[PDB]
């Protein structure tokens, strides 16, 4: 199925009739990072598998649903259940779902993911604030927006130099000040590596001669997505470990190490992205 | 369709029935850069859609269109209206019309385009001849010739490293210095992009540190099958602004900018391809 | 056809019903470095062509086999024919014959490949035991992962940053050191190039600048799918060039000057591995 005007208004019309809710908000949460999702007020469960259009995600299993509700008084749609493109999930697949947030009327997209730090600045447990990348598989002749332009939605040829909101940025950054965890968060340039093997101890040594900041494997074929049709894009990463000092005293990564960052995290992460829901323009 | 002996040749046979023009000179060239193919005597213009096994283009639309004719009293033949990898043609899709060239009897193969500029001595309106090339996609598993070799066209393993033949970028530069526009031409190194979004500003930023002087989304494709099949190349790129100037000032570039750079070294750059195929050896 | 576990046992069966070897070695050698499969001992042959699931290797032609026997007393199973990604092989299809090696029994993996030299320390005929290596096409969204994961193999996640064992590596200078060619024999880092086209001149000095070593078309995607399954590794290269000299000197390379090295080197390669599989733990 392509992501294509007709095929995202009919899910989007099956949407609207179910849930009742026009979000302006949309958003998309990392791996042990949802908890913010199963608060949402006044809500909705969508599963994928009922919506026209939306892609197949049995063979990966796992929770796939759209969250409609109200946060801080403001409405929303979340993204339960993330398609990866490690997965083997076509261009059209990630596409889909994020035309239908634009079709639904959603005017920013706030993100959060688990990334590898290689600045020497960034240890466990640090936040980064995305503001740019750097899109290995795009370079490639991977990228996102790959095949036919469906144009109702965006220019053939993208300029990306905004696609981090500078404004958002700096709200998140307000935030953490007022609450007193600002020695915890960065800004950076996020490496977008296809995966789905952790980047190797010399690919990080090359990231680091590059100007990359972190490491990721998702984020950036959504941000693309926004950016084409006008969505405005915050984007954080929470650091699980230093890859650059991993690789000087061979030690090694693993998603268990992973998703007991993030466990540690959790709480203050729901928190910072429920006052920034509240508090956008 | 694959690009092999048998499709090519049928290609090749419809062609020579209809036009009884045997070319030894081929021509792509850049957006806005095609006023030249508008000017070839006693020519005969054959539709894609109407010649055996060339790719389908109706997806996409506009114009596309082969042209034979008579050039400074040299025979050639023009692709008027070029296919990029970025629209999601494959590898066979972009071979099929150059080998059909080769067997038509091309021998020199002139290409333009227009690409961003990241050498610190590049501006808006400059040209590069192009003398090597990073293949970001072909490093990446995906080169246009990844697939079975077509051992009729040449070797499973090609060397590029006289891909850009030398005596013709000497003489593209003393027609240059001839007619004293010397000052806005250079030399330099292409970074192919596959797109179809310009290069990010930390992507710019990073290409400046990999040795690239120009980045673009087109033309190493085309360059590899000809390097394959023994076809010379002469590439110019017409650069359409400087991408690390502009990363350090928050500035952004779109289609509209570039056409409108092509539209003012339009008859410039006419004039001295001309001169070039009436001058070739 | 799927690398999943239904489809490479019923492989494994076809051939342990044929053999009645069960192997703890598997290797892989590469382009006129295959004279030791030639010497095994009570050996049987087994094509590609006749192994439920095995790739259909037609189309490229040439040898295509499976090789189980004895060498120094161990038991080991041979490709005679690698697989390429090049040639426009899957995923699937590159990683059924290892995760088939798995089900056999094999615990330790040996390979062989035809490079070229990036380190200015590197000249022709010198040998480099990898380890570790720069995946091009796996950052760019090309990983031979990339799909659903197969979890009777191994993780959805892997860390590779232990894939080429440093006892192996250790063993194989020691043998060298003991025959007194220790003259001959380095360590580095592996970029692969996806291929089929040599790297071009600009490419080279661009992997200079990256932290390669040397460079070369195959073996990480095997490395990948044995580490994802727990099998250990020593991969070793045959330096046919050094491509930053033949840069400076606008010189080239071509697969009839790699392969007169192999043959140069052939009897030597062939008595150094002879003894590894002699003395692996
Ligand atoms: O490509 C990636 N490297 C890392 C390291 C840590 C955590 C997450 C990711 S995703
Ligand atoms: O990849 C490309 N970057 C640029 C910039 C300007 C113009 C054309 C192109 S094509
Ligand atoms: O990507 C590759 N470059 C080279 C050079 C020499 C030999 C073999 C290979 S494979």
């Amino acid at each position: 199925v392509v992501a294509n005007y007709e095929n995202a208004s009919m899910a989007a019309d099956y949407i609207k009739r179910v849930s009742n809710v026009l979000p302006d908000i949309g958003i998309i949460c990392g791996s042990g990072l949802g908890k913010l999702i199963e608060e949402i007020e006044e809500r909705k469960v969508i599963p994928y598998i009922n919506i026209p259009n939306f892609p197949k995600t049995t063979v990966a299993g796992h929770v796939g649903n759209l969250v409609l509700g109200s946060v801080g008084g403001r409405k929303i749609v979340a993204m339960q259940g993330r398609l990866h493109m490690y997965e083997g999930y076509s261009n059209q697949e990630i596409a889909l779902p994020i035309r239908v947030m634009k079709l639904l009327g959603v005017r920013v997209l706030l993100i959060t993911n688990l990334a590898g730090g290689i600045n020497r600045k960034l240890k466990s447990g640090d936040f980064v604030l995305i503001k740019g990348h750097i899109n290995f598989p795009g370079l490639g002749l991977n990228n996102v927006l790959v095949g036919p332009n469906q144009d109702e939605f965006g220019p053939r040829f993208p300029d990306l130099s905004n696609a981090y909101d500078r404004l958002l940025q700096q709200l998140a950054l307000k935030i953490a000040q007022e609450n007193d965890f600002q020695d915890l968060v960065h800004e950076g340039v996020y490496a977008f590596n296809g995966g789905p093997t952790y980047e190797s101890p010399d690919e990080s040594n090359m990231l680091l001669k590059l100007g990359c900041d972190v490491v990721g494997m998702s984020t950036v074929p959504e941000v693309i997505i926004a950016c084409h049709c006008g969505i405005k894009v915050l984007a954080v990463s929470l650091i699980a470990n230093n890859s650059i000092l991993d690789a000087e005293n061979d030690v090694s990564i693993n998603h268990e190490k992973v998703l007991a960052v993030a466990e540690k995290r959790a709480d203050l992460l729901q928190m910072w992205f429920k006052e920034i829901i509240t508090r956008l323009p």
